[PDB]
């Protein structure tokens, strides 16, 4: 019997379980997952996707009822869109035709042009880092001009998945709560859901009535991870953006807000990599390997193709943003991303007390050379893409959300300025030896510390990081369109400051992450 397997494989995996339990309450987290779908998958012989095993609607019965449902016999997969086996991907494998019916897609470029007037706004990821700021921009314009936000949160639901939007505003801020709970009772309705399957795993009459009713749609959900290989995160991210594009495409034309992601410029050439171009002659061709990040590029990538294509075949307008890391919001106490590369290190470092002399690649004679972190706060960043975002409501345009600034702002003076603010960070002269030692203390920390640190990331830190002041890539679009919008108290992409460094200190603390 099938539940019986998942019980006993899970007990095996995580040293313990109730059917009704659910695999992170065990002790899972989205890696052992990876070695739960692996091993579930070898003795099946069907798909058993990390995304089943960690969704917070889903419990050990939800695992087994999705073997025996695979078991006894209709979505895209990998293997019907790239060729099963392919370890190489192309933009040109990425056809509508693929994704959408037959029906929606005869229909689409005659449709409806979108409203003039946005009333009502769908946003994904709302639970999300960003997409909590965003649900807060679009409330705080929306609400006095008695118009709606409509949410879809994975939960078992609509009650669970209100409840699990509603925590991530609980970070010790009163000011945020308050205005979140004043904004929210008014203007935002939570519907329990899933972009990964048909009709947004809503109900059929929601489904209709938001194809009627949404007059935008912003596309900020998906599974964020650095980890996880192309075939995984293929569901959530690739297949969730056609079911996105399926609602912009029905009844009449919605605009897209996506969020992607400086990672899909991997394996181009910086020269080559056009902002506003089209990102099918930028990246035609793209290569499934084991390189750091691999998978969520390629998934962000072909994200990006698909609504490129919807807007070629159907006019549907988009904008397309591509993130660089989204740091903590300069005001909100609490309130930074947990889970990403950064929160780890900056975490890290104080738990360790111990940093490299630098994080760059030394200059000859073994000194400090200039460099620069590509990172923006999210404060900023959430009211600039909502900005940009509401006045596409024609063509089709790309930015990057990349900081371009040559202002020698980068990992090492975030360091200086800990040590300057009265954190005890001694530095280590060798890179090698740093990189060594920084490892051991990692695994002598208590548990709780060591999965929020940045030891199943530490691979990125192989080599030092070339000493690049600047951005690479393009910037040219989002820093002129933000310049013009006058967004911010900067009217421009902002400087990264030591205000905001010594606040991961402050709200690692104020959230107990010590
Ligand atoms: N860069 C881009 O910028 C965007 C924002 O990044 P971020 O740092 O805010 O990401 P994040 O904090 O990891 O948030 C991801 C959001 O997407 C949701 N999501 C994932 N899979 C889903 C599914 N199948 N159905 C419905 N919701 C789903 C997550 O919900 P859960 O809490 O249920 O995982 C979460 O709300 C991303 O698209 C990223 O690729
Ligand atoms: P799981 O959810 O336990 O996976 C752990 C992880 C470290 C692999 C995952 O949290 C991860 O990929 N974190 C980095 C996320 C990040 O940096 N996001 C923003 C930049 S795209």
């Amino acid at each position: 019997p099938v539940i019986e397997t998942v019980q006993r494989a899970a007990a095996a995996l995580l040293g313990a379980v109730d059917p009704e339990a659910h695999f992170s309450d065990l002790g899972g987290d989205s890696l052992s997952a990876l070695t739960y779908s692996n091993f579930l998958h070898e003795i099946f012989q069907v798909e058993v996707p990390v995304s089943v095993i960690v969704s917070a609607a889903n419990n050990l019965r939800s695992v087994a009822a999705h073997i025996e449902k695979e078991r006894s016999s209709d979505r895209p997969t990998f293997a019907s869109v790239h060729g099963a086996g392919a370890t190489t991907i192309r933009a040109s494998d990425l056809k509508l035709e693929k994704f959408l019916d037959a029906q929606t897609l005869a229909a689409a470029p005659s449709l409806p042009r979108p409203a003039s007037e946005v009333r009502t706004v769908l946003l994904t990821g709302s639970n999300g880092w960003l997409g909590r700021f965003l649900a807060l921009a679009w409330l705080e314009r929306l609400v006095p001009q008695g118009g709606k936000v409509v949410v879809i949160v994975r939960g078992k639901d609509d009650k669970a998945a209100k409840a699990r939007l509603d925590s991530v505003f609980e970070s010790g801020d009163p000011a945020l709560l308050a205005h979140y709970e004043d904004l929210a009772d008014k203007g935002l309705e939570v519907l329990a859901g899933d972009f990964s399957d048909a009709d947004l795993g809503l109900r059929k009459a929601d489904w209709d009535r938001l194809a009627d009713e949404v007059d935008l749609i912003v596309h900020s959900g998906a599974l964020v991870n650095h980890v996880l290989p192309y075939s995984q995160l293929f569901g959530p991210n690739v297949v969730g953006t056609a079911e996105v594009a399926k609602l912009a495409l029905t009844k009449r034309l919605k605009p897209v807000t996506y969020l992607s992601t400086v990672a899909v410029a991997v394996g181009v050439e910086p020269s080559a990599f056009e902002e506003d171009g089209d990102i099918r002659d930028v990246s035609a061709v793209r290569s499934i390997d084991e390189g750091y990040a691999n998978g969520y590029g390629n998934s962000k990538w072909a994200g990006e193709v698909l609504l490129r294509e919807a807007y070629e075949h159907a006019g549907l307008p988009v904008r397309v943003f591509r993130s660089d890391m989204i740091l903590a919001h300069r005001k909100y106490t609490g309130q930074l991303n947990v889970p990403d590369q950064f929160t780890r290190l900056i975490l890290s470092l104080l738990a360790t007390g111990i940093a490299p002399k630098s994080f760059y690649q030394l200059d000859a004679t073994g000194g400090r050379q200039r460099a620069h972190y590509d990172g923006i706060p999210v404060d900023f960043t959430a009211e600039a893409i909502t900005t940009l975002g509401l006045a596409g409501s024609d063509g089709y345009h790309s930015f990057d959300v990349f900081n371009p600034h040559h202002d020698g702002v980068g990992l090492d003076e975030f360091v200086d300025w800990l040590v300057e603010a009265g954190h005890p960070i001694s530095r280590v002269d060798d890179y090698a030896e740093w990189l060594s030692r920084f490892e051991t203390s990692l695994r002598g920390l208590p548990e709780a510390q060591r999965q929020h640190s940045v030891l199943p990331l530490l691979h990125a830190f192989a080599q030092p990081a070339p000493a690049i002041d600047g951005s690479p890539f393009q910037t040219k679009n989002f820093q002129s369109s933000v310049q013009e919008a006058k967004v911010g108290a900067e009217h421009d992409i902002p400087h990264l400051d030591k205000a905001l460094i010594v606040k991961y200190a402050e709200d690692i603390k104020q959230l107990g992450l010590l």
